[PDB]
């Protein structure tokens, strides 16, 4: 599909059987979701954006479904204000920026 | 032009006769640039990101060239980690997300 940017580019994602809303963020290197439970072991990590840094938990090889497209990659979980789908997963679904 | 996301979507922008590098960010509602000098009066604004809020200066009707495409709009200036081209200007150059 082609997403215009008059409004925030929010889409529905499926992860861990749960359905959620998330923002397609080309400015985010990684993907970070609000506090939730995921399987496997995790690694602590600090990520910084506008405003400073936050502590998140890193999970690897997590399967996410974005608008029907399956994608695999690292998923961070932490006190983020909104769910964010970063570049690490946007590339997997063939997402691009077009002027 | 089509831009993949395997790397940060960095482009060159021209503002105040100067060349700068900035990030095309669909996750940013507004455009914020690192500390610099702009003409006219400014208004105060608070923007919230991943790690909290920051205070920025708001300038209106600023001319800015993004990859050869001229745009005129609101530009914010403050302690941002990188120069950011947000949705307010991305829509002016007809930028869309595609997959
Ligand atoms: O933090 C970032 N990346 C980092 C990131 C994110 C997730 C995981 C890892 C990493 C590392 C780094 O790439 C990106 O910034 C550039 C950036 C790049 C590199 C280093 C630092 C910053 C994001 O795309 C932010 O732009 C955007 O974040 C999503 C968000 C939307 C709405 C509300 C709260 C948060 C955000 O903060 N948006 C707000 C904003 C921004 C500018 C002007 C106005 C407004 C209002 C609101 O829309």
């Amino acid at each position: 599909p082609q997403i215009t940017l008059w409004q925030r580019p929010l889409v529905t994602i499926k992860i861990g059987g749960q359905l959620k809303e998330a923002l397609l963020d080309t400015g985010a290197d990684d993907t970070v979701l609000e506090e939730m439970n995921l399987p496997g072991r995790w690694k602590p990590k600090m990520i910084g954006g506008i405003g400073g840094f936050i502590k998140v938990r890193q999970y690897d090889q997590i399967l996410i479904e974005i608008c029907g497209h399956k994608a695999i990659g690292t998923v961070l979980v932490g006190p983020t204000p909104v769910n964010i789908i970063g570049r690490n997963l946007l590339t997997q679904i063939g997402c691009t920026l077009n002027f």
